[PDB]
């Protein structure tokens, strides 16, 4: 199909789709809009939200729903039905935490305090659960990389902007990051993508 | 298989799974715990959250990942891969909303004003988007029922506890609720189930 991805010029919630197109070596239009474009772009969305992905003229929405669609019947999915369920569960566990953050808070001082509290008081319990889940295994699910490893790398990249020592007690979680980042199609995307804070 | 669901004695995040089991005619242990048992059980879960579902002695977690695992290869999944993406997308849109609500929050007026914010300003936008998305079709996705229809019924039920006028301008959304509640195995489950607030 012809693919058009619509999002801000940010990594954010589109980045998981971008990694999956990179890894799978699929061409697509990476359409990055400006704030000034938002009211106009918005009036065309089913639920007022981006990313969307248009596929031969038809609109998909919800970044995780899209990422799952793109990975079906590929090596990124999970080998078995049970591993597929595990892939989904780890992705939702990550997404639930990213969704706690007050991304749209106007007052900067209140936004900053709350980010600092989540990262200091809540994040270490999640990092420890993830570490323990991972064990000495090479990848989070099964024997080869899945889009849950991608998403771990993506989410921890953004958290590390706000909490640099996030992973100081979890060197196995750093290794996993580095393995995701050394996959050649993915290294290539990381090197060439627009550099944005988020 | 041998299925055991563990959740609180509420509909909450487990209800989607109970509707799936009911509709597919699958027997399972509906294990409901007490606040007082939680601290003890919690410390044994991979990520310290419920619901969990144990399948022949194996532990799955995350309610929507489990819901997807159970519906795969059934007529509750959509009929094409694109249609399965629209089912996951509707569910995520509804889950994103329900998740915005500060369920555990223990200050009655930060909680009580947040509920009013989402219920007064956000809800009507969502109800309007869903209605436009449905149009005059029978079901949200495709030509028959999917678990996105189940999630809408479940979500709108709890929303109606906090905002009984929610669906006043949206009679078609009410007709969808009733198409679902009319399905015999679902009807059977609704009368049979523990009566809880949430
Ligand atoms: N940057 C953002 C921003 S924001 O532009 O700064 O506002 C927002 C944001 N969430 C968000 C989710 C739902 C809503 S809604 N419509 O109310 O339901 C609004 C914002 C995320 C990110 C991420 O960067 C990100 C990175 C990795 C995983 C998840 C997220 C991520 O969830
Ligand atoms: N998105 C997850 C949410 C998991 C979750 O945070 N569940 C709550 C109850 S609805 C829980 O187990 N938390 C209680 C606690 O951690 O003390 C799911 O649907 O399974
Ligand atoms: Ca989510």
């Amino acid at each position: 199909p012809n693919y058009k991805l619509t999002y801000f010029n940010m990594r954010g919630r589109a980045e998981i789709i971008r990694y999956i197109f990179a890894y799978l070596d699929i061409q697509y239009e990476d359409h990055r809009i400006e704030q000034a474009d938002w009211p106009e772009i918005k009036s065309t969305l089913p639920f007022g939200k981006i990313p969307i992905l248009e596929v031969d003229g038809l609109t998909l929405h919800q970044s995780l729903a899209i990422a799952r669609y793109l990975t079906k019947n590929t090596d990124l999915a999970g080998n078995t039905e049970m591993e597929q369920c595990h892939v989904d569960a780890i992705v939702d566990t990550l997404d639930d935490f990213m969704s706690c953050f007050p991304w749209a808070e106007k007052k900067q001082d209140v936004k900053e305090q709350m980010f600092n509290e989540l990262l200091t008081y809540n994040a270490p319990h999640l990092m420890q659960d993830l570490d323990t889940y991972l064990g000495g295994r090479e990848w989070l699910i099964g024997m080869s990389v899945t889009w849950a490893d991608f998403y771990w790398e993506i989410c921890s990249t953004t958290l590390l902007v706000f909490k640099p020592d996030l992973l100081d007690n979890h060197p196995r979680l750093v290794t996993l990051r580095k393995k995701v980042q050394a996959i050649p199609a993915v290294a290539n995307w990381i090197k060439r993508r627009p550099q944005t804070k988020l």
